[PDB]
């Protein structure tokens, strides 16, 4: 119950205006930082991701690669390079001002190839921004989210033997949603998917 510890902590501490440094503090002291980096192998070849492997981006047109097994031939999805069958980690994103982006986590186990709808049933739990202003959750239907302000930075959080992913807003430490109590029985990858064209890249904060 951590996750949903953390959840409470920062309504608790938004009542003294210490959320952030609250943030800031237990997820450094709790959580092991990943240090994702985007595995180009997987990536959808309309997507570009970048020199140092921090960041996606959208090609107007695919580029042509091998059809490799490990690739999705079909969702604009790209994956970290490694994956997490147990313990705590969290990383952070740059969203910026894109208009439409969701990331998550995903099972080792998805389907590559073709189409499955991103929901946990199929092994994603993700959500993101769609739309400019819609704000939701990939689950099976999806649920919209009321934010008080939009997130320029996310902290994706995994806690493995509770079964919990958790989305802050990183700048503020303001919680956006929790998955609780997921039974999880694959290895685990970060997962980042971009439709749109857009000026602002998708990238990883290092840690
Ligand atoms: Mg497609």
């Amino acid at each position: 119950k951590l996750l949903e510890e953390l959840r409470w902590r920062s309504i608790q501490y938004a009542s003294r205006g210490e959320r952030h440094s609250a943030y800031n503090e237990w997820k450094k002291a709790l959580f092991k930082p990943a240090d994702v980096i985007l595995d180009p192998k997987t990536a959808n070849p309309i997507l570009l991701v970048s020199e140092d492997q921090r960041s996606v981006q959208r090609a107007k047109e695919p580029q042509d690669l091998p059809d490799n097994p490990e690739r999705f031939n079909w969702h604009y999805c790209v994956l970290g390079c490694e994956s997490f069958i147990s313990g705590r980690h969290y990383w952070e994103v740059e969203v910026g001002d894109r208009k439409e982006w969701h990331i998550g986590v995903c099972s080792k186990n998805v389907q590559r190839k073709g189409w499955v709808k991103m929901t946990p049933e199929n092994g994603f739990w993700t959500m993101g921004l769609t739309d400019g202003n819609k704000y939701r959750t990939l689950t099976e239907p999806r649920t919209n989210l009321k934010l008080p302000k939009p997130p320029k930075k996310v902290g994706v959080f995994l806690d493995y033997e509770t079964g919990d992913i958790s989305f802050y807003n990183a700048v503020d430490g303001s919680h956006i949603h929790t998955f609780l109590d997921v039974s999880f029985s694959e290895a685990l990858y970060p997962v980042f998917r971009i439709l749109t064209l857009e000026p602002t890249a998708l990238t990883i904060c290092p840690a």
